[PDB]
C-alpha cells in the first residue's frame, strides 16, 4: 500500500546524516547504500543523507540520530517519505555557523579542529538548515549551514573552502536543543524502558484512540529504587522523546 | 600631617605603614572611601577624625591569612581540602570553558576543638575569597 513512506526508529549508527534499513528494500525504492536520497519532513522541510541496508531493523521503519529527527521537526511514530537523489551535486562553499551559546566560554579557530576531520572523506551529503554537531575536548557544539552556493543539497569534497566566519546567531523556537534528553542518553534500564514505551505510547500518539474504545488507561505510575539511579532522567526524556508538557514538583 | 608634603599619597587602599610625628611607631589603616580608586590627595580638601583608633580586627584578620602557617596535626587532611577547592576558586575561567562538576558540599565531622572554623577561615583568606559564617 503505497511503501514510499515509511516509519521511524532510533539508530545503532551515531554517525551524523546516515541511517540504515532493510536489506530486501533497496530494489522497491531502487537505490543504493552509497545512492544518497533526500527524506520529507514536516513543516515543509527534507534533508538528505547516505543510505545503507541492514536487517534488524524492520521491512518499515528507518534507522536515524535524533540531530535529523531535530531538524526534521519529527518524533518517534511518525512517518515520512522519500526519494532517491542520483542528481546531486558537489556541495561548493556552503557557509556555516556557531549556532548556540554553547560558542560562549571559548576561544581560538575551533573551526579546523572541529570540522576538517569531521568532513574528511565523510562525502556528507548536505543541505541547507543543516544542523549537524560535532564534539570535542570535554565539550559538545554544532554548526548550520547557512549557505549553500549550490543549492540546495550538495555533496562535501576536500577541495571546497570553508571561510569560517560568523558570530553565533540564535537558535529559534522550532527546534529543540541537542542537550534536552533522550532515550540515547540512558544505559542500564532496557527493560523498564522497554515498559514504559510500550505502557504509555498510545494515550499521546492516539488519544482519540482511546476516546474511540472502552479501555481504562494507567493515571499512575511508581517507580522505586536507590537514589543516584536516573529516574527524573528518565521521566524527562520521554517527556521530551514524545512531545507532552511536562511539570516537576 | 608633616608627611603628606609634596609626596601627596600615591597608595592604595590597604597600604599599612609607619607614620607619626614622634615615637615613630603607629600604623595608618584604610577606613573611608570616596573615590573607589587610589587617588593622590591635594590641600584643601577635607578630612574628618571623628572616626577612633580601634583593636587588631585587621591583625586578627592577617592572622587568618596566614592560614596554614597557624595549626599542626592534619597535614594530610589539608592537603585534599586544597587540591579540590583551589581550582574553582582561583581560575574559574577555566571550569567555565568546559562541562565539569565542581562541589557544592563539604562535610567535616570530627571531636570538639580540632580547628575546623579556623581551617575554613585559613583556607578563605589564602586563596582570596569572601566567607561567610552560620
Ligand atoms: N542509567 C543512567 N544512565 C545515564 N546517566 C545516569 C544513569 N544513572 C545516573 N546517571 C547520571 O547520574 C544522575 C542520576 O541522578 P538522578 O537522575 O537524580 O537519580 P535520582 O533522581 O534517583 O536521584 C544523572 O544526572 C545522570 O547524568
Amino acid at each position: 500500500n503505497r511503501p514510499n513512506r515509511l516509519i521511524v526508529d532510533e539508530a545503532i549508527n551515531e554517525d551524523n546524516s546516515v541511517v540504515s534499513l532493510s536489506q530486501p528494500k533497496m530494489d522497491e525504492l531502487q537505490l543504493f547504500r552509497g545512492d544518497t536520497v533526500l527524506l520529507k519532513g514536516k513543516k515543509r522541510r527534507e534533508a538528505v543523507c547516505i543510505v545503507l541496508s541492514d536487517d534488524t531493523c524492520s521491512d518499515e521503519k528507518i534507522r536515524m540520530n535524533r540531530v535529523v529527527r531535530n531538524n526534521l521537526r519529527v518524533r518517534l511514530g511518525d512517518v515520512i517519505s522519500i526519494q532517491p537523489c542520483p542528481d546531486v551535486k558537489y556541495g561548493k562553499r556552503i557557509h556555516v555557523l556557531p549556532i548556540d551559546d554553547t560558542v560562549e566560554g571559548i576561544t581560538g579557530n575551533l573551526f579546523e579542529v572541529y570540522l576538517k576531520p569531521y568532513f574528511l572523506e565523510a562525502y556528507r551529503p548536505i543541505r541547507k538548515g543543516d544542523i549537524f554537531l560535532v564534539r570535542g575536548g570535554m565539550r559538545a557544539v554544532e554548526f548550520k549551514v547557512v549557505e549553500t552556493d549550490p543549492s540546495p543539497y550538495c555533496i562535501v569534497a576536500p577541495d571546497t573552502v570553508i571561510h569560517c566566519e560568523g558570530e553565533p546567531i540564535k537558535r529559534e523556537d522550532e527546534e529543540e536543543s541537542l542537550n534536552e534528553v533522550g532515550y540515547d542518553d540512558i544505559g542500564g534500564c532496557r527493560k523498564q524502558l522497554a515498559q514504559i514505551k510500550e505502557m504509555v505510547e498510545l494515550p499521546l500518539r492516539h488519544p482519540a484512540l482511546f476516546k474511540a474504545i472502552g479501555v481504562k488507561p494507567p493515571r499512575g505510575i511508581l517507580l522505586y529504587g536507590p537514589p543516584g539511579t536516573g529516574k527524573t532522567l528518565i521521566a524527562r526524556a520521554v517527556a521530551n522523546e514524545t512531545g507532552a508538557f511536562f511539570f516537576l514538583i
